[PDB]
């Protein structure tokens, strides 16, 4: 099979070309369940979730998910639409610090994603906004219902990877992953409770 | 013993506090011996080595080692003294690309170090120049004679680490290593042939 499903702790080199190594690292249980329960409640209630207008392939649409931003915002993104808050919620500051102290990598930008139910999603894309630089390090922490993080390798051989992201799981993407792969979170065809995802990035001048 | 000697391939978390995880990764034989022989000759001959004036604890001195720079230069360093070349030597461009494609991390600055014999050295320091940011990723590739990379943990328990860096070995430092540790290359008391070290960094605005 040209497809792999990964739900185990580990470091995975999913491809070595054409750009270089694409690496994803999975840490299930990074936040234990009872603390993850409490974090989910606080973020659900306190983050200023909005359904925002997006563009993809130069055309404007309402995203099928709620979002909010903290810290730095990727430079080609609209400040007026995305409303990034320079004041981090204390739970989000704690989680930022925990991820940084444990992974050794720093971040200055946070996109909060809320998938309200199975009809919410994000379509195929790469995190290749240019103010992220070449080969960015991106950390993803999930709470709430499990949803699937799908990956597909771009054309010029396992060429598809699926990662269920369950409650308290940390995912890191680094290396050539954004140059050589796309990812999405598909809609589901059975009921899903809400999911909150936190995606931490570094935005540069 | 409060001291560890490391010469084996691996990922090492040498401390977890006070700042976060300090991680060093060692890859002996990153360049195979015959290619490493040829690279050593070309760099020895072609890099414009100079004995440059340094400062440490606000006082000026001639460094007991030869150096040259390529690409970006850490912002508090003098351009006139360090003479960074924006045009990379083709061997150095190849090695930069190889390190990036294999590690997944990018670099924009290179300090070349030549330890002429056992009397050359670099004293205790951290790579904590502020334009490197918090918790920089630094890659080190060595050629020629083996010399020892010593590390000592800063005071507020293995608190000392020694890493022999032999011909073709790649060393990566990341995480809290520069905040929480210092490192040096000591003089030796037996003959040493020359050693070339390449230290790749990312300098930010
Ligand atoms: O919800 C997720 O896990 C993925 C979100 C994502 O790819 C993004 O925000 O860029
Ligand atoms: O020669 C070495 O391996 C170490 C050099 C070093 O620490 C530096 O250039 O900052
Ligand atoms: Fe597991
Ligand atoms: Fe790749
Ligand atoms: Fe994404
Ligand atoms: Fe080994
Ligand atoms: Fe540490
Ligand atoms: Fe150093």
């Amino acid at each position: 099979s040209h497809m792999r499903v990964i739900d185990r702790e580990g470091v995975y080199e999913i491809s070595l070309s054409p750009t270089g190594v694409s690496r994803v690292c999975l840490y299930p249980g990074f936040v234990d369940v009872k603390e993850a329960d409490w974090i989910l409640e606080q973020l659900c209630q306190d983050v200023p979730w909005k359904q925002r207008t997006g563009i993809r392939e130069d055309i404007t649409y309402q995203q099928p998910r709620l979002t909010a931003w903290y810290g730095e915002l990727p430079y080609t993104y609209s400040r007026i639409t995305m409303e990034p808050n320079p004041h981090w919620h204390p739970v989000l500051r704690t989680l930022k610090n925990r991820i940084e102290e444990n992974t050794g990598h720093t971040f200055n930008s946070l996109l909060c994603n809320l998938y309200r139910n199975e009809k919410d999603s994000v379509d195929w894309h790469s995190d290749d906004e240019p103010s992220l630089g070449r080969c960015p390090i991106i950390a993803s922490l999930s709470f709430g219902a499990t949803r699937t993080f799908e990956m597909r390798k771009k054309p010029p051989y396992v060429e598809r990877v699926k990662i269920p992201l369950d409650h308290g799981t940390l995912l890191i993407m680094e290396g050539a992953t954004q140059a050589d792969w796309q990812h999405r979170v598909p809609k589901e065809y059975h009921s899903r409770e809400p999911r909150v995802n936190l995606t931490f990035r570094t935005v540069y001048p």
